[PDB]
RNA sequence: CCCCCCC
RNA sequence: CCCCCCC
RNA sequence: CCCCCCC
């Protein structure tokens, strides 16, 4: 049945259309020594608004990859958005959706946060201490990767792991820029990412463009670090589903188990051909992600869970044990060959 | 025999012609805007008449195919039924088949219900309690997947299930419009599905042209879960056979079932022979269906049931056990190995 | 005739 | 319906 | 995020 559900949505003739009426806004190559400076001008000052903080990372995504290369992958991800180009104005940008109040407001907060740090202090601000940096860009789509590792997860669960993580990972840029605010960028890249979801195959688009390339700063290696990170979310049950496997977990030798064992291997068939963008269909919210669920095999999940939770793996995790006796079962026998 | 039966019927020169005389409405795109005022109306008042709103998740999803290629999908399915537009009056919609007083009943209540909860209230009502919200249609939609998932089940069965499902599945929904009233709806779905069969075949496209977008929200993300979920409608004892064997029962070694095992294979070959479009064959009420039916090997459909009433599969399965030998050993065998 | 559980 | 930990 | 010794 699942082969066939699946050759079902592949096969298909016709193309959804979404988002009609709708615009986006991208901004050229040409502007991107322009963008990094307000990406940078996000990063050193305290701002009361960090609405559009995602808007402005995109903005350097279209930039990296270029406003006609944006487009064609808005257009290939489903959506008929309509992009809109950025101008500027006396200089600063005038970016769509993106309200001029706020980019005048940045800006004149990090102006003065500058004047009052070079007044007060001895003048010897480092070059990598600076909005313009060439670097500010690629750490707030760090924020912007840490919060998309966690778009499977829920809001609050993503805003907690992602400054949790950002304490480390991104530490050397907190300490180039102390008042950086990760929990404010960090709702703003997840509002982005829910509101427009041909961002998140924008998103993805630059991780590939990124990874890629022949060389990269550390800032760009990083952020494919991070981005890699998030390759498997939404399918966690299949990674642990792997791991009992190579744990040999006696339980799974159960008669149930051994019942479903057939149709689970069936989703693991699937798995294989999809192939590599499998692992992106819950990250892209792609409709045709929910074929990869182990729901319906509710002993081989129990007894999954309860591995993982003898292993130690399955730390917080808040999915459901459907048959509670499997669980202990496998949870008990996980410990005993742990110790 | 079982080929030549399938082949007989798939080669045929001639098509059927069948509801010649009749018409059904549609609604275009250009009043997609609209229609989802009037599917989110039927959700958060308290209407003593919900007789038509299965028509209107149907003229939602004529929105979202468009109008002629809803014509093409109902001319596809083997019935003759002359589309009729939708057109506005003073906005309201007049949809034919659907009494304008209806339209205004439904209008006029959500109105008064929420002129009742903004004037007691303190006005704080969020974007996702309003009847205008954009998930609407597709939540008025997910009832009827709930439905759609029980259409070779009975009507009682039915409403019930769709009931206690959507208690869970549905829940934010309901949070969100407390007087939603799921067993009309669902009455009315199903009313809907046994009335117009070929709304069984646009509600399938408008499910395949929502799996197939490369983008969706939750709501249509629950609609795709659900609507797979009902794949296999009709052929549970299929699926219970291939489960039987993926358990190794004993008794599926008995003279009699090794009798049956090769036309019980034929209908296998069968199924592989019309491949993804044979789930939706009970779904859709295709005559076809009843080919793949196991009622001429009852030793193996007996054994299956054993086997399934062992592991605790079979539930509430109303199905007949010819071999009650088979399926008392079958169960015991199958109860051994679980334990 | 066929269908019939759970998710 | 699906998802849900850590890195 | 990754890396981190010796030759």
């Amino acid at each position: 049945d699942l082969s066939y559900k699946h050759a079902i949505l592949k096969e298909s003739q016709y193309t959804i259309k979404r988002d009609v009426g709708t615009t986006t806004a991208v901004t050229p190559s040409s502007l991107q020594q322009e963008i990094t400076l307000l990406c940078g001008e996000i990063l050193y000052a305290k701002h009361a608004d960090y609405k559009y903080a995602a808007e402005i990372g995109i903005q350097y995504i279209s930039t990296a990859l270029g406003s006609e290369r944006v487009q064609q992958i808005l257009r290939n991800s489903g959506s008929e958005v309509q992009v809109v180009l950025t101008r500027t104005y006396s200089q600063m940008l005038d970016i769509h959706g993106v309200e001029k109040s706020w980019v005048e407001e940045i800006d004149k907060e990090a102006r003065k946060t500058m004047a009052t740090l070079l007044k007060e202090s001895s003048g010897n601000i480092p070059q990598n201490q600076r909005p313009s940096a060439p670097d500010t860009p690629i750490i707030l789509l760090c924020v912007g990767a840490l919060i998309f590792t966690k778009l499977a997860s829920t809001i609050e669960v993503g805003l907690e792991t992602t400054v949790r993580r950002a304490n480390r990972v991104l530490s050397d840029a907190l300490k180039r820029y102390p008042r950086m605010d990760i929990p404010k960028i960090a709702r703003s890249f997840y509002d982005l990412f829910e509101q427009k979801v041909y961002h998140r195959s924008l998103f993805i688009e630059y991780g590939k463009a990124l990874g890629s390339s022949s060389t990269g700063s550390k800032a760009e290696s990083l952020f494919v670090n991070i981005f890699m990170q998030a390759y498997g979310a939404g399918q966690t049950m299949l990674r642990w589903g792997v791991i009992a496997r190579s744990s040999n977990n006696i339980m799974l030798g159960h008669v149930s188990v051994q019942a479903e064992l057939k149709q689970v291997t069936e989703v693991y068939d699937l798995v294989r051909e999809m192939g590599p963008e499998s692992g992106l269909l819950h990250l892209r919210q792609s409709p045709k992600a929910g074929l990869l669920s182990l729901a319906n095999c509710p002993n081989f999940a129990s007894v999954v869970l309860g591995n993982a939770s003898g292993l130690g793996i399955i730390g917080m995790y808040r999915g459901r044990v459907p048959n509670t006796e499997l669980f202990s079962a496998a949870e008990s026998y996980a410990k005993s060959l742990k110790e």
